[PDB]
DNA sequence: CGTCCACGTCTACTAGACCTGGACGG
């Protein structure tokens, strides 16, 4: 997940909740070193934000639920494959590992993140993560101040595709994300950071708004959609430079590709 | 059978570590 699937999934938990309503309690799937959530209710919803790479859940327990409840918050991060689902609470698809179940008025179902890798991380406590800027693509103007207001930092002397990662202060950028957003501008990827965003103070700034932005608009699952699946062809179809023939790929400093088309720019591995 | 790759953090000292599974090579 990427800012934009982060954003889709929040919005299908709230779309795919909007009329259930959960009881019992919160199961963590065995092996699961994150924490186990303390909560149970008789009956409550569930909704959900997001910002950047993470996703707040919501748990609301309905007026007189039983055991007496606050609301909870939890903060999830999806690593390289985390989702979420809303299974018939018997066809759980592994590695489900949290799962929230519906109350007994109608099917049972079972709300689960799914995560292969166990990339993912939840915290108790719904706080976004110390750190991290603000979201790409919901908070942009706040997004925008913070990295101009920021340039002296030495996140800074790297190149501008390493930066384009580092979440304090582009919290929903990724791999395929920062391909696409350099390639729109024929930024060189290894040009430094510093230098094409001092140009500043649609620039590239505003192009990590709009362009994760086109991805939600995409619908569906964004880069989590399955082959076959409908919207894995529109994904695969938007995509202009991540992976595509005729681009050049080359390993940034920790090991990740970044997709490209033309110069690869001064500060490059040679 | 294998090796390599993948939408990202974490954390223990800039590499590894943490994971499963799909593509494809022999």
């Amino acid at each position: 997940p990427e800012g934009p699937e982060l954003h889709l999934a929040s919005q299908f938990v709230n779309e795919a909740c909007r009329a259930l309503v959960f009881g019992g309690c919160v199961e963590k799937s065995s092996v699961s070193r994150n924490p186990e959530v303390p909560f149970e209710s008789s009956a409550y919803r569930i909704s959900a934000s997001a910002r950047g790479k993470e996703l707040r859940l919501i748990l609301s327990p309905l007026p007189g639920a039983q055991p007496q409840q606050e609301p909870l918050a939890l903060v999830f991060r999806f690593g390289m494959s985390g989702s979420f689902q809303l299974v018939p609470r018997e066809e759980l698809p592994r590695h489900a590992h949290l799962r929230f179940y519906t109350a007994p008025p109608g099917p049972r179902l079972a709300l689960c993140f799914v995560d292969i890798r166990r990339f993912g991380r939840w915290d108790l406590g719904g706080k976004w993560q110390p750190g991290r800027g603000p979201c790409v693509l919901q908070e942009y103007q706040q997004f925008r101040e913070n990295v101009l207001r920021n340039l002296a930092d030495k996140a800074f002397d790297r190149p501008i595709c390493e930066a384009l990662l580092d979440q304090r202060f582009f919290n929903g950028i990724g791999n395929y994300l920062r391909a696409e957003i350099l390639y729109r501008l024929k930024i060189p990827p290894f040009e430094k950071a510093r230098s094409v965003l001092e140009a500043l103070q649609p620039d590239l700034l505003e192009l990590c708004h709009s362009v994760p932005k086109e991805v939600v608009q995409l619908g569906g699952r964004g880069y989590g959609s399955e082959s076959g699946e409908e919207d894995f062809a529109a994904f695969r179809a938007w995509l202009r430079c991540y992976g595509m023939p005729g681009m050049s790929s080359l390993q940034d400093r920790h090991g990740r590709t970044i997709w490209f088309q033309g110069d690869p720019g001064p500060l490059a591995p040679k």
